[PDB]
């Protein structure tokens, strides 16, 4: 059993329910940063605070959670599932491989330090 | 796939040169981040803004690009071709492996997740 | 053989006590970000500057190194001793695989991107 970091780039008004629905299901840890970011050309032009960013970054929100690799699937339905409007600029995801996780308190590792104590 | 995340630091003041370069060249889609680093021992030392920086953290702007792995030295040469100049503190890139890549407003995963519209 | 990113998230206030005995110990190349976390739930609740946060994300620092394999080990070592404070929300770290280095002045891929010169 591998463990995943789940990076998705989301709407920052979104943080709060996508946040609130990933601890509704149990994945609770997670790190967040402020980013900005552009999306795929072409298409219907992406619109922050009433229409239009042509050529500017857009402020996005960064949040990366570190889960057991068969609980990916689900951490990004709910990421999609709460985080899309339907509009170009919902989001991105990226699944990255994590080789080994250390709790910094104690150096426990591996699944341990992803599970509520 | 399979897909790469291409992460580069560079200068702040090569943010608009570089993002202008690797969009000319089809590589629209990135997320931006503030951070602040060291680099290796030696060279001469960095100023910023005025100010030396001989111990401190440097500010430096972190550029991420998930893309095809064919397109990855595509992309490295672009960037170094536009952040250089010359002086230490120029950069570095790093590319790590990404498993996966949904776009959240419409599920698409995979090559169609980075595909323009 | 192989690179490593050593992504390490920990208290504010222990960024300057870490990355000296980091780079004391020859870890000079380093990336840092500001951000907001939590960890698991359960058990004490975490508190900074005198409140609880449960749903609310608390401020950390994340210090990203890239670094060969065989370092990795002696690394967390020197987070994990130097971070700790034995109350909950001291930090976690991710290990996750680096395919590639390159450094942007020179165009240097591998081993020597790491190196002073
Ligand atoms: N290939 C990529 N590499 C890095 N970051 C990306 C990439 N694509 C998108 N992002 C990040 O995700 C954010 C949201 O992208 P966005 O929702 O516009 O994606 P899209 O592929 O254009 O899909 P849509 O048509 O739904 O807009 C961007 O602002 C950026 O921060
Ligand atoms: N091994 C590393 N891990 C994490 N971040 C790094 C590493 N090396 C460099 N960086 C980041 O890249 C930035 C720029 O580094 P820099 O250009 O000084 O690299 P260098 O290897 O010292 O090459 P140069 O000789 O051109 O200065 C740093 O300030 C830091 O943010
Ligand atoms: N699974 C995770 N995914 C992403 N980030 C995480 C995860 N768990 C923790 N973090 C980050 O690490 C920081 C510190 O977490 P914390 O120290 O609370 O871990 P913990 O597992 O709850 O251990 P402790 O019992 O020691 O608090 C968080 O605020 C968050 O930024
Ligand atoms: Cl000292
Ligand atoms: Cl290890
Ligand atoms: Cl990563
Ligand atoms: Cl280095
Ligand atoms: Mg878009
Ligand atoms: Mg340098
Ligand atoms: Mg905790």
């Amino acid at each position: 059993g591998s463990m995943k970091k789940v990076e998705a780039i989301i709407r920052p008004e979104k943080l709060e329910i996508v946040k609130k629905a990933l601890s509704d299901a149990g994945y609770v840890g997670m790190t967040v940063s402020e980013v900005k970011g552009r999306g795929v050309q072409g298409g219907i032009v992406e619109r922050y605070r009433g229409r239009e960013y042509i050529v500017d970054l857009i402020p996005k929100v960064k949040i990366e959670l570190v889960v057991k690799e068969e609980d990916v699937d689900n951490v990004i339905d709910i990421i999609c599932e709460n985080a899309r409007t339907g509009n170009p600029g919902d989001g991105k995801i990226f699944v990255i491989p994590v080789e080994r996780v250390v709790r910094v308190r104690t150096k426990e590792e591996g699944k341990e330090a992803l599970l509520e104590h």
